[PDB]
């Protein structure tokens, strides 16, 4: 079985910071990493996702259980965990990096997951995250500069 003394410190703070309604769905995905059945451990924290009720777990949940197992998984899945949790988290410069380097991470294994010349994917999932956190910096662009550039009228940067 892969459950092992991090995993039952996580299990156990997750299911007490955790509302109640949560737990019927966190008895199949405990069993799940106990079983390594990483493809329904993610249908799992999927109802998480599609949920509420506890989101910031999903931050401890990225950072210390899915680092396990990350690479074995759809990227949009883990990342997806990542973004609710520091998107309701009261920042977006942590936010914009985070996901960034998360980004960097399928970056460095594209290779190691296989590759070819424009292959059938060459980074599908981390060019839709680097779109996403892209969205993030324009929401959070310094000022509209004016219209003498409004076609792409950002101030985040200009020299140097």
């Amino acid at each position: 079985m892969f459950n092992n003394h991090e995993i039952d410190t996580i299990l156990s703070t997750l299911r007490m910071e955790a509302d109640p309604s949560l737990h019927p769905l966190f008895e199949q995905f405990e069993k799940f990493y106990e079983e390594k059945l990483w493809f329904q451990l993610s249908e799992s924290l999927t109802k998480f996702f599609d949920d509420a009720k506890s989101t910031p777990l999903r931050l401890r949940l990225y950072d210390n259980f899915v680092s396990k197992f990350y690479d074995k998984i759809n990227q949009l899945s883990v990342v997806k965990y990542l973004l609710a949790s520091l998107k309701d988290s009261k920042d977006f410069d942590e936010s914009l990096k985070y996901l960034d380097d998360l980004k960097a991470q399928f970056q460095e294994l594209d290779s190691k997951k296989q590759r070819n010349n424009g292959s059938k994917d060459h980074g599908d999932g981390i060019l839709l995250i680097d779109s996403e956190i892209a969205r993030t910096y324009l929401l959070k662009n310094d000022l509209v500069k004016a219209r003498d550039l409004l076609d792409d009228l950002e101030k985040t940067l200009d020299k140097k």
